[PDB]
């Protein structure tokens, strides 16, 4: 229930974006913000633009969903989907189904299809590099985040409470490599993954990024990555619009204005 | 499985410690290093010191285990079966109130009289609603709930705790998103308040372990990265900031390396 808007300026142009409340940005908000700000989507996003225009903050989840649902019935990929989006779109606020694979894809799921419906890219950099330990790579690259968490809980249960698991050999084989990978990828972005994001995002294009159990709007400017600042802490700071994404550990990074000048 | 050793100097005393290999620091290495360097343990630590003394790197997991097992017969050779569980740390389960769930691995810590701590702690006065949902969970219990929530959404699955699962999950997700590096502002304060001056403990953070020490009221972690094997002047990293932006390396007698 309920999102503040924020007046922002990006490369000269005025916009209103949606802010997350305190608990972490959802995929639904990141998708909405891409649609709100991405020039390539301007035509398709008239209704969501108008929704937020009249609203010195405050748009509700239900309004945002009705809106997006209307938009999606008119998608232009010619998907025959009825207003059935009303059942689905709320799941993007939750995000609990959205499941990154350690090879850089996401598990195919309804949310991925929603991102396709709106022609909004969705990416992540939580990716094991096969040029590091190849023994790790073979064990881990085939897993998703949920798949991994499942194995790890299972492994703990085997020890703690005993196994009733059919694939216990596989659980016990893979759990150590999964645990080690988690330990080397604490912020759910690897060096290799960062170089992947930088490659795969086209110049002057927007996508939704999964990182740290939440989402954000990512943008590539002059070959450098930036994430949109949706933290309501900065609602009154128009000059705080972007955070650069130049390093995994954030040591080379800082806030930037709408025109990609350091704040 | 080949842990390198490193010659270090802590507060003027020479030691050899064990370094990480390709795979993040395990609780077994962190435990071993407390046994190697901590004055309180030095009478108990003869066999482990002896093991590492002339090995210029290459201490294997099996020799370390065998040794620790010999040591543990001292304030039962099921230790051999259990100690290797410390290498991957799969059953070491921090609770979001700062404890760990009790279990065989925690009993190993008590056997060796080595403290184990973490700072992945939710601050109840900051957010009482969230606290009421999250504080009661362990990491593994949270992972279970999140995996259950996924299966509820993807597969319309049925669980016994469903109202509870679905009630707590969004708070657990939120907490995880706001504590990316498994240390909170409040937990950092907690570590600093609880660790006694000149005491060592093993710290859980980011699915791995390290040796934590307190010098003059300030926290430091032992640098076990093999990239700094040839750097006797890089021994400790300060732990003053959750995001690391205030931290730096220190010599073994707590002088900034940069200086």
């Amino acid at each position: 229930v309920t999102f503040l808007t924020k007046n922002v300026q990006i490369n000269g142009t005025q916009f209103k974006i949606l802010l997350q409340n305190g608990q972490g940005e959802c995929a639904l908000i990141a998708l909405a913000n891409v649609l709100l700000i991405s020039p390539a989507h301007a035509r398709y996003a008239q209704e969501i633009s108008r929704l937020v225009r009249g609203k010195e903050t405050v748009t509700l989840n239900e309004l945002v969903q009705t809106l997006a649902d209307m938009g999606v019935q008119n998608p232009n990929g010619t998907d025959v989907d009825k207003q059935q989006l009303l059942q689905i779109l709320p799941q993007l606020y939750s995000g609990l189904n959205i499941n990154p694979e350690f090879n850089g894809s996401f598990e195919d799921g309804v949310e991925m299809s929603i991102f396709r419906l709106y022609n909004v890219g969705i990416v992540h950099g939580w990716i094991i590099d096969g040029d590091n330990d190849p023994n790790s790579y073979e064990h881990v690259s085939k897993y998703s985040y949920m798949g991994a968490q499942k194995v790890l809980v299972q492994s703990y249960e085997i020890q703690k409470n005993n196994a009733q698991f059919e694939n216990s050999e596989q659980i016990q084989s893979d759990a150590p490599y999964l645990k080690s990978f988690l330990a080397r990828s604490a912020t759910q972005l690897t060096e290799y993954g960062l170089t992947h994001l930088r490659e795969i995002l086209v110049e002057r294009s927007y996508a939704v990024l999964f990182r740290n159990d939440h989402f954000c709007t990512l943008y590539k400017n002059n070959g450098e990555l930036f994430t949109l600042v949706t933290d309501p802490t900065y609602r009154n700071r128009k000059d705080i619009n972007w955070q650069s994404l130049k390093s995994v550990n954030g040591s080379q990074d800082s806030y930037y204005t709408g025109n990609f000048i350091p704040t």
